[PDB]
């Protein structure tokens, strides 16, 4: 599996001519004030990924933030909710052309409550995530080829499973739902930035 | 005493209602759109009076409240809104697509507590006190109670109030853009109940 | 008026009628624990009976008559714990009974509170006192607050029973309560076999 | 051994003059407004299973439906309560001739808390049932093997489940009670489907 | 009527007696941090004794004559504690005792709430008043309020335990009583000991 | 492992001339009032053991109730309080001179909160107890090998349990403490079976 | 009749504040201090009279109220202080270091309760009534109502009286150098609320 | 292969300990100082081998031990230190005030984690495997048992590089004088403990 480290940025974005790219983020913790980007992963999905490591203080990124901007391109993510809140806090941009992989396995993978990315690559696509890494140092200056391989296995399966769940949505007749959801979920982000990351807005209480 | 005008079915005209905004709620017999029907939409201008409207078991339209409902040019203000948009639109088959919430307002903007609801609103933001005594009642009854049909109204008489109100803090705290995009979501959020996720919060991690 | 009695009804003249109002008092929840000490009983005609049971005592022939009797149909509140204490005190389990408890949970659908109180509250203007309903219901002699308040345990239960059958008409939910009334007796026979913190529906 | 699939409906009724059938169902989910039924599995107890999928918006599966209403062969469930809905609610008929081995195990298997598919078979029969297909897409226009053998194996042990079961509740004194419960059972299921399903209607709160 | 002392009871002339009422004070439920304050005493005649006690008192000879007396019951309202303070600030645990809360387990079957206030207004119609249960109980000259709040402890648990042993022996659970008082200073001692937490009698 | 099976009630007292003796029991469940006896096990410590099954309805067992009754002899339950129960229900004897290994554990195991038989069995004595048939139908006219096994093994290690705790007690000053705890186990079982069962009699609440 | 000084931004001088210790509380639009803006602080010097300081929106200096705040020489009395300091130090960006908690003193004294806010601690020890009502209210408001007012000083008026009694209780009790330590790490316990640890009691096994 | 000294009583000199910082724990009957007695108190210095120290029923005194206990020249490394400075202290009458506690240290720096015990922190920063078996056994016993020695040497083996890569991330994130400021107040959380506190968070609001 073809994985290319890079420092700081993309190099260029030569392998990012598409539609639609898969993303996901490393942090030292699910706190965005307190716990700093520390990698971002991409994929064409093509069988290959990219491995950004973001420095400390690290507030430019142009690669990668044209890719994130560029409404011309879908930004896949699996929990998006997250990722979007630690990029737009880090970089300053919120994308607004999006895709979740946890929203849509809420929509359409009815018969569970189980919807955790290895769940889902596992009977989607009989693919095994390991999550032994996930509980590791992100802000190392050097990461293991055991983080960078679990880095990459968070955004090598998106495009498949994107698919799956784009047919699902259409048998199931769910697609405008959908949309609508993935429409609000970079408010959702900047709502948890805000300061209601504790609270469902819509809730009756 | 406050003008109250009890109709059956439908409003008879729209003569009222050439505004700019109109504050909407419902009674039901219960929570679950799908097994407590439709029972009372109530309706204010604002100014002081309201409209109860009694809506018989069965019912399939309502020519002009469905109107307003539709009237791209008017901004339904609901407090929970989340509710009276599913029964409204299981009931008549259509969803408002532009509102406004005061208990989402209320929870961007009363960030000093959490109790949202219309009575902890209208107390603090009014000094006017909201009964709940008739909330638990037979909504589904031929005839009303004065005792329902006050309430029923007082539910609708001070959303304008209100809303304007919250409009000051989302400027003042700089969230319209926040709540506008809830606002953009709500109708969405509403089918999602009638569709069968009204235990989940599509957004949550777990 | 409230007539009280030790042991039994002293004739059934009073119940010529196709449907009574049960209610009972006791020392508690548990029926293997807690001994039957009232029975109350009302036609329906703003009178009530109020029968003291004494410790020991097994039989009552003109009340069980009543309860056996498939002509007259029990009313009950909660019908579940009154057929459970009767039928684990007197041996004999009532089969045609129709509970305002089931009854309000099948049409007020717009609350989680059904209890007696809050039904008469809601339904008839009707004020229940609670305050005797954790008292020595064992007492030889009975406070007239105790007698009071166990007769207006049955006093309202045919108002209830006419006004529910009516929302159950009008929500089209008819056969479902009786489906629910005649399975009532069974629930709570396996309250008395062991089976009363268990709902046998329940998928876990 | 004998898994026989179908589409739509059985072709006859040859395998099925008996006077006890065992039934279970799959479907998108557990709730029959919003989750449809994809799979009705039936077996005599001969050790074959009828395997029949569902298409979306059936309404309708007749030589299905006689054995479902035919008051002289008892559907056999484990846990009915859902089956009878579904069963109800997609095809307008409700089987009134029920035994339910999840409430018979409540009834008998007193020692223990677990009264599962899973942990039944293992206790009685000494039979393992995988979980595992569970969690699929029962929609599936073609199912895998796993999910047809799974779902046979739903049915393959019911009856003598059931043979053991009525030994025991004649050996504890239980049979009235058993009957009860099962004569209940329809209108607890069309209880779920009109709107209580989270609701236990014999408690006092 | 209430004696308020320092230290001890002067002698023990009002208390030759076959059972006495007692109760304590204290700076908080914890017994190796917050000190034994207040000792109640009354002999059932309707007055009571308030014995302050000081920070570091080691002895109060009066007081534990009568807690070592076998001849003297000791009606305690949920002894467990009473006994535990008492045992570690003097060093005598009585072996002879009634406790009412235990006794309210053991024959208010029908509810609950088996607090002292409870406990006099449904027995007795006598209200007790909390407001100074929280309190400075250290403080060196209590109110007026702290003392007859204090005094309330211990002027009815006479009448209570007479009402209490006829329930016990109404319902023939007068051998159960007996034998959870007799175990009582050992779960007064366990407390005492480290087993505050545990209900050494559960299977988990 | 030489295990006695006996039909009712053991045949003389002849293994049974001893200061202590082992017991316990197993029943359809844990409510008495339900749950029947359905086997007593005991052992002198010798490593061998008794298992007597009873029959529905049994309301006699001479020998095993005289050992019950004899205050010369101490029975030794791991969790007497679940044993005296349903032998005093049963049999209509209160044993009153008891030792219990789950009151001993707790008053000398404090560094943990695992107080059952097994944990107790693999700490002090490096003894592995398999609690699989402890799930089983103990009513069974003929008990499997496994049943049987299981059973005894309940009872072949109390008396060294037994003497294990007795030092502990010793070492660290709790022996009064243990012994007014075993005088009231009669009284809380009583109590259990009375209506208490689900109360702390000693609790503030 | 209590004398209440309000200001706009700060003191306009220190002339009442040449004392040893000063009372402090803060009030804001809640709980949150990166969400929830500073809106008064509140200041007595014990002698009955108060001063209540609005807060501007983005104000971000206020030269006379933060000396008192970094006067060593002055103990800063608060009830529960991990909260002030905390708005106070993201605020102005000063953390007092000389503080009093009248909450943690409850802690270790009032052993005989688990009631330890401010209006309970008033009425056990002084027989003072605080009246809760405005504490959920618009503290941004421009003009505060009087009622406003006179909450806000409330909770500083008596603060010097609480801790003249919490220190005898804590002599009394032999607790006194237990209370300083934590006192000592307060600010800490504050800034760790900022920093990212407001939910995680950092001394826990789990 | 792991040399581990094993004492009764006292380690009979300090020729092992003339070093900067010392890895401390304990082994007791249980969680509960006033009930369970300390049993064990194993040191490392750090260098691959440890010394294991039975402590009898009733010992009120080590000099060596406690000497080093005693020196502020020499920081005391523990794992979850509240736990052992109070039955140390409990035990000898001396409370350590130069300490480090892993635990504290990980809840600072392992933020993408609420796993915090040592095993977890071993496997993780060192790959190195801690057999939590013996935890749940008899410390009291007169002579421990092999397995009982080398878990009780486990817990000190690791501790001085523990410390070092905590160091590492501390300065890292900028959260040195947070640390500092936490281990200055375990001592007197310990003492708070053995006082009759041990279930407050002194710092909570309730």
């Amino acid at each position: 599996t073809e994985i290319r480290v890079h420092q700081g940025d993309l190099p260029n974005l030569d392998n990012y001519r598409i539609d639609a790219v898969a993303v996901d983020t490393e942090t030292l913790g699910l706190q965005p004030h307190r716990d700093r980007l520390c990698v971002v992963q991409l994929s064409s999905g093509d069988g290959t990924a990219d491995v950004i490591q973001i420095a400390k203080g690290q507030k430019s990124a142009p690669n990668l933030v044209r890719l994130l901007s560029d409404r011309d391109i879908t930004k896949i993510f699996h929990f998006g909710r997250f990722d979007l809140a630690i990029l737009a806090h880090t970089f300053g941009v919120m994308p607004d052309v999006v895709f979740c992989t946890k929203i849509a396995s809420k929509l359409t993978r009815t018969y569970t409550d189980r919807h955790g990315l290895k769940e889902i690559c596992g009977e989607l696509l009989n693919v095994n995530i390991s999550k032994q890494q996930q509980s590791s140092d992100w802000a190392a200056e050097t990461l293991s080829r055991a983080q960078i391989e679990y880095a990459a296995s968070d955004v090598l399966y998106l495009h498949r499973l994107k698919d799956i769940f784009e047919e699902r949505l259409k048998r199931e007749e769910r697609e405008s739902v959908a949309k609508a959801c993935f429409q609000f979920l970079p408010m959702r982000a900047n709502l948890d930035l805000l300061g209601w990351s504790e609270i469902d807005i819509f809730a009756h209480s």
